[PDB]
């Protein structure tokens, strides 16, 4: 790994760097960092690694065996734009020093093991992923977790709830997108035009080529189109994207979130994921079996759809995730594919040149660990082509129709409604994850215990204010 | 309603100077509803034919095209309402289906008679005695908010640990507060509800109910009153009266009550500890010597209740809030076994267990249940047990909350369902023991299923929860 | 037990009783009650007992064996003066239904087993105890227990801290006893004259013959002299005394406490305990061996003093108890006896007629379970006479002298400084408690685990605001 | 090394703070910890029980005086414990004879005063100082913490 290290050390020298910020992702998806004063960096310190206390992350180490190592990966490093004093961020891998192998519970380690398992099978060479991370910019967020009171309230000057409020001595400027009305009125109704625009500039600042930037449907919502990248690199840029959006929100006095569903009755945030598999410069998704796609591509899709009910445990990894999977908000609840259809789980976009052929999986949200989600999808798509899995027939209707009857009488599987059912299904069908030990069963078992306690057990056990409207008078 | 009983009812009114008759009836959800008639405008015929009303207003009941239905008054356990300013007598009613010319198959109180009459017809028993303990809470304040950008609740009580620091009337704080989980049973002034609880049972008796015990309960503003056992309908009837009496007495003294299963995170939930015995020809069929004072008949009853338990939860634990209570360690059952003297078990064999008193106590039900449907269903599940001689398995005399997630799955130990959605699924996939003799007609079951998914599940599965903001907001 | 029951039922009939309030004391000393609607009482219900859930009291039952029985003792019952609707209070004993014997972890059961163990040995017939329960009447008490903040503040219109305050639109009436000045200025400096006086009336109302009532030394403090009674009956009236004082404080809008030390730099509350042993109408404490006392009495004292360091675990049962055992506040820290000396652990009062001969043990406080304290003292005094234990020589000096030197060079044992040392000493010397199974070792082990978790472990683990004055700047 | 009573609010199980006096590699439940790297140039121990309420001079001085006693008297540190030390019971503590940290500064000063010789070697800690240090810590920290009421006693005991 000492190729890079000279050069990286030379990149620090001419950017006048005082801190190297080692960043690495725990199971939950949280980005974590630890800064080393540059002068105290030797070349040897980057072969050995960075020690740390990996017992502090649920699902990783117990205290008896607490010591671990970060292995810096010297790719996509960049100068932190925000830190007062010069800092370079470097992604890192967690190395298990008790097995002297990459940590089978390191999410980014799994993501490398999956993009290698595709190299290793011969099916494909590269697996390209392309994320649209919808997010929200609120002014204020207030929470209460207690014996006698549960409470939240986001706030945004754009919200329908402020149409009558007094702001600056009682001045209210009107011009508010309605409920679900943000797509895409011009300013001053759009108050985030310069906020979204500066985000994009800083995204470019850290090595993210950008495409589109717009308001989204919900009241305070936004999106930036970022360029397809390979599986890890795609997930690497998701970590970056979120950091930038959250921090620029913060500089301008606001607060961002990529959480799936913050507002009732308004659109959730999606991680619209775009995939294609290529080999020897030929895009394997392109064909003529169906609307510009190959049968290979449809077998991939056959596998994603087949395991989807369990795949959701990694793509929809929060209980809040399922508050979004409700019909009528351009969020899929039914697992089928269709061209130009946003009620569908999967979407075939319009363009579909032999170069851009792909699917868009609309069901994941940004609550997921990007590493695990991308990884898990590819393991589900590869199982499909191995077993040449039938994806069923396209459904080109508005899927939010005939809910109760047509679903049970004729229709196909739909997304699990709670995180718990997603985990049940996951544990009941885990082989397509376990081949070639991409997802070792100890990791899979670590994630199940972590997610039940962090997400399910609190949600199943803290009362919800709506039960008080319903039941208080019971 | 025999005119021997209509006459004397009219005389009860003249000599108590009754000016309004408050016909009360229970929709599917458990809400007690009323419609008052100016006395004197009451016919003898209106107590036979019945009282018209608009049954399209009740979800799970009639459409607007066939909206008209009838209230059929039952002239038993009526009572003068103490609260109403002008004298009113409350009288129970069932819905009569005028399109099918049968007692309304979706009227819960009608179900509760059809469920108790299916037993006398089968010969297994004469009476089925039920005795509910409805733990409740008396709060000072409840504040709620459902909106696009804010979900919010707040109960408040003078006894709450959250008030240890508050400034009251002139910033004076009396101290003396039970801890979280400490209300059982400190004496006053730590116990603030001694005169409130005492005033409740005074009014319970006013309305034809007999009380034995009254204490503070384990959670901070919690309380309980023991009422006499009753037959299946009559017990469910007294539950409706009891709920009304505490709610209204909490109210006259400036407070607000609830029987909801889990209002406070981290403190005990409220249970409807339900006690059953089946008697026939004045012998108690639950007492025997097969086990700790219980008969083969009773143990087969318990096996039937335990077999259908996960599906039965849909009528006994009929809100999602029920399932915030069914968490280990608050004397709430998550494990479906029986044991004497055990409050970790789903069923409990009390210590006394004489002949006349032999009985079970089911600890998993709560007051979010419709008492008619709950009692009706509990009896229909026990009778399946006696018909099919169902073994309830083996008692577990351990601390059930100490068992691991390994010890749960590996040892194949049938636990309670975690959500109402799974409970309805479990019910819908096991509905036959209720459909015996059309006690729970299928139209009703589909209505009840449709009601609970739209009222409770789909809103709880779809409205954001403030803890997701602690967990996920930073993603 | 059916003698009483007819009559008791007849007493309820003519007092127009609607509730019978069964009261019983857990280990901690807390009085607990459970009310039965009178009409629902059968005679048989008083032989059998009252079932209850004895798993709700730490130190008693685990949930697997939760059911227990209360056995009403139909003595000293009385009409509750405060309850809106007529209530009779009845003390109760806890019956263990798994061993079909009185509950070896019932404090009042232990107190009966001890006053019987003295019958059984022949040393004495009656053991008379006489409590002075000092207490405080504050207007307001505010507390905060949290991650970032620990907080208390009592309030009383008499406190030095209110000399400058505005009360009723800015009116302050002056006339405040100073720090340590309450003994015994006349009103209006004494603001509790009618509060103390009405307490006494209600104490008589419940069958407690009273003697003296005065302000005490500390600013909001008080005391009522109540008549000697036998060991249980003495402890029975302590439960009563506290209930009345707390409830009359409450009716008049205040809040009482018998807690040992609520105010820093002011007097704590004592449970000045007066004991004598009698046999065949002759007071065994009276003699001529020392200042009107018998050698038998001095052997008793020899035993109390010998085991005192461990005896403190039952008489000084709260960590707050030891905040009082500080020199200079008429609280003993040194374990010796003396006539007319209030710096001493034990005091021989002035009167000492052959009828009133006794000791006054000043070191207990009202934080104790009265049952256990009285019980434990007698087991320590009886061990003394068995072994004819030497109590040492009297110390007639002001004991709050030559602290560091004279204590270590010449002086005798002093009280343990923390609750933990009191428990260590208790566990290291428990035989005088265990004879005749008065204190079974399972009870003794129950009390140790309960008291470490309720009292020691929280105190040793929640930071104290003074550490912030000392150490914040470390 | 733990020279305030506030030190002992930290020495409670489960916050990566030692209550058990043993060593182990990669173990943050232990009083002493052997780090993973442990090259030649880097071989070392890490003592996790000290805090910054300590006077660094006295703390370091005393740590060195206690280790040197170990080399002089060839003291065996016993056996390493490669368990989760915070999982051990109160039974497993006493029955298995496992030397835990002192719970209060008062017991720590008692333990020091009853074992002061390894510091007095070559007059490094003269006895006048030790008695001064003992007198200082009892009057500054112990006697005030043992004598000033604590708000939790108000939750526990106020209702008595």
């Amino acid at each position: 790994s000492e190729s890079k290290i000279k050069e990286f050390f030379e990149f620090c020298k001419e950017n006048e760097v005082e801190f190297v910020d080692f960043r690495f992702s725990d199971i939950k998806g949280t980005w974590n960092h630890i800064a080393y004063s540059f002068g105290a960096l030797t070349h040897g310190m980057l072969k050995e690694g960075i020690p740390f206390d990996a017992s502090c992350f649920k699902g990783w180490q117990g205290i008896e065996h607490s010591d671990m190592i970060l292995t810096p990966d010297l790719v996509r490093y960049f100068i932190d734009p925000f830190s007062a004093d010069v800092s370079v961020v470097v992604f890192c891998d967690v190395y298990d020093v008790y097995k002297n192998q990459p940590y089978e519970k390191c999410p980014r380690s799994i993501a490398k093991k999956a993009l290698q398992h595709l190299k290793d099978s011969g099916l494909g060479d590269v697996a390209y992923f392309g994320a649209e991370n919808e997010f929200f910019i609120f002014d204020s967020i207030k929470i209460k977790d207690a014996s006698n009171s549960q409470y939240y309230e986001v706030d945004s000057e754009e919200g329908e709830w402020n149409r009558d409020r007094s702001f600056e001595n009682g001045v209210n400027f009107g011009h508010r997108p309605g409920k679900q009305g943000g797509y895409m009125p011009v300013p001053p109704t759009d108050t985030m035009m310069d906020i979204r625009t500066e985000i994009v500039k800083v995204l470019n600042q850290v090595g993210l080529e950008t495409f589109v930037v717009h308001h989204e449907v919900a009241q305070a919502q936004g999106e930036v189109g970022v360029k397809f990248g390979d599986l890890v690199e795609a997930a690497d840029n998701v970590q970056k994207l979120k950091y930038v959006v959250k921090m620029v929100a913060h500089l301008n006095g606001k607060t961002a979130t990529f959480m799936p569903k913050p507002l009732y009755g308004d659109n959730g945030s999606g991680m619209h994921t775009h995939v294609s598999v290529w080999k020897n410069n030929e895009n394997l998704f392109s064909g003529e079996t169906y609307k510009g796609l190959s049968e290979f591509a449809l077998h991939f899709l056959g596998g994603v759809l087949r395991h989807a009910r369990g795949l959701a445990a990694f793509t929809n990894a929060s209980t809040n995730s399922y508050k979004r999977l409700i019909p009528g908000y351009e969020a899929p609840s039914i697992l089928t594919y269709s061209a130009n259809n946003r009620s569908a789980s999967v979407r075939i976009p319009y363009g579909i040149s032999k170069n851009s052929a792909r699917f868009e999986f609309r069901f994941p949200d940004s609550s997921s660990n990007p590493y695990l989600a991308f990884a898990a999808i590819l393991m589900a798509g590869m199982d499909g082509v191995k077993n040449k899995i039938d994806p069923g027939e396209a459904m080109d209707i508005n899927l939010f129709k005939l809910t109760l009857d047509e679903i049970r009488e004729k229709g196909i599987k739909q997304m699990p409604h709670t995180l718990r059912r997603s985990l049940e299904e996951m544990l009941a069908d885990k082989q397509y994850l376990k081949e070639s030990q991409v997802f070792s069963e100890e990791f899979i078992q670590a994630y199940q215990s972590l997610k039940f306690n962090a997400e399910v057990f609190p949600w199943e056990s803290k009362p919800h204010p709506f039960e008080f409207i319903t039941t208080y008078s019971c």
